[PDB]
């Protein structure tokens, strides 16, 4: 699965490898699967408005072949967010999250597709 | 909901939180639902091609839980469209612009998801 | 179709306009779409991991009206990784590409949709 990112949060600072070795293997631990197949991408510095203002805020889509569902996306939710309130200062509330759930066929790795 | 959109244009000297701010209120008002609740993204200075060249192109996604159909879509995009053309001069044949409508128990908020 | 690329390699020590064409090209043929609809966007430098590590990576999505299939995103898997292999020196065994085909009145351009008049094809 691939968890994608946006902030304006800027990261020229930070220890971006921590956040990304955590969001990794939280997203292996609660979707059930090996962390080998996980893949985060974390964008800063980047231009966002939420509820009209430019604090703090971030913006994420997770993308995994089934595994999603009410219960798995309320954890995922939760402990994403809880990365992005400790590590970044975004508070939950100013996180969007939409989870998809692709069929193997529309979805390529190692060139070609599952 | 959430507009996300990247263009090749360099936000540089551009009013950055004019257009965020323009967006935001088109958005929830064409959507219906308040702005509280509306995000948009925008990151600038973007590689992109659009057929073939990299004259100012830009590309969007628009998530939200219902309130999409091809009416609300068409104005949506007009709308979206002419921010881009007036505020960046990116013209609207070189603006994509894809939809997306989400079941809230697949939209994350608040720690938690819209169901 | 938009074709939508992340990458944590750094596009200043590449010549990222021959990947933008070369992407373009390659989607026009392999979809089976005219050139003047294709849209390709690359964003580099940008943090990633992948199986827990930060070796060079790519996370795409490709978005089409119709001509999406089984065999069609085989062969634009393998295509579009074998640029990213060629160019920026991402194995394709860290490249994940999300495949999506739109109905055109959830496809936006020209400041309307691109709704549909005849039959979707994949």
């Amino acid at each position: 699965p691939c968890l994608n990112l946006s902030t304006n949060v800027n990261l020229d600072g930070v220890d971006t490898s921590s956040i990304l070795s955590e969001a990794s293997s939280t997203v292996a631990k609660i979707i059930g699967k090996p962390e080998n197949y996980v893949m985060i991408v974390l964008k800063g510095s980047v231009p966002m408005s939420f509820g009209g203002t430019e604090d703090p805020a971030a913006y994420g889509e997770l993308v995994s072949i089934g595994g999603l569902n009410a219960d798995v996306n309320k954890k995922l939710s939760a402990a994403v967010s809880a990365i992005l309130e400790t590590k970044l200062s975004v508070p939950k509330s100013r996180f969007f999250l939409k989870f998809y759930d692709t069929k193997g066929s529309f979805f390529g790795w190692n060139g070609a597709t599952l």
